[PDB]
């Protein structure tokens, strides 16, 4: 388990990696 | 809960994408 | 240890750069 | 704590930013 600031900060880095795909494609 | 030095590295990823975004906007 | 979303966007991050790297070389 | 895998990832991303500021100054 990791601090829910740690947790959120993934899941913002893993979601503005997929747009960011998402966008170029 | 995490180290200290990948809560701080959430906190400086999650300040630099608001940044980012509002250096955009 | 991390929460497993955590350890996820963590070796996502390191891969891209990775990839990043790779692709300016 | 975190796992392994986190703290350096934690470790490459601040560095990356730090050499990335550093390089635009
Ligand atoms: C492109 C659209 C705009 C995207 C904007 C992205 C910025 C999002 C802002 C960051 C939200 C982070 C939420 C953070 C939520 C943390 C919850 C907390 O209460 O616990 C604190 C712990 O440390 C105590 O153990
Ligand atoms: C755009 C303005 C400039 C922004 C510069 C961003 C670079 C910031 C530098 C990084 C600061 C990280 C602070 C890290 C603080 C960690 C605290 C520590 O004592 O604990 C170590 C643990 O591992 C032991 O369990
Ligand atoms: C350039 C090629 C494309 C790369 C796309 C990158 C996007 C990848 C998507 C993200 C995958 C994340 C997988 C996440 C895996 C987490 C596993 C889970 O079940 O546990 C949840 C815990 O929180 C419960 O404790
Ligand atoms: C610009 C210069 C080049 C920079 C390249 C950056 C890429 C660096 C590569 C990544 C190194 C990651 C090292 C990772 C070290 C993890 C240690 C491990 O043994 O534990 C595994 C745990 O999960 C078990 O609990
Ligand atoms: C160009 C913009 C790209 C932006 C991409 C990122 C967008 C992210 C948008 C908002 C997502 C916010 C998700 C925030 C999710 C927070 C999860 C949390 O704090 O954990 C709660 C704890 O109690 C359990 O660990
Ligand atoms: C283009 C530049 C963009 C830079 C954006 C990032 C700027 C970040 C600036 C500095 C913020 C430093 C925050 C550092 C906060 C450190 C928190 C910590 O180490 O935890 C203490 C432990 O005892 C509890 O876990
Ligand atoms: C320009 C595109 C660049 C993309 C670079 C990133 C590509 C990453 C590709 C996919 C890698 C997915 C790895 C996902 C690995 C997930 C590990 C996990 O969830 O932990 C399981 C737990 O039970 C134990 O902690
Ligand atoms: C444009 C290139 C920019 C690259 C910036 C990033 C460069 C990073 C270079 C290499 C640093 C590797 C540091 C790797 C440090 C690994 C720490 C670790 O694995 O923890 C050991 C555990 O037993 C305790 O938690
Ligand atoms: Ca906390
Ligand atoms: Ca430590
Ligand atoms: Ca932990
Ligand atoms: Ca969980
Ligand atoms: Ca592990
Ligand atoms: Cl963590």
């Amino acid at each position: 388990s990791s601090d829910p600031l740690v947790v959120a900060a993934s899941i913002i880095g893993i979601l503005h990696l997929i747009l960011w795909i998402l966008d170029r494609l």
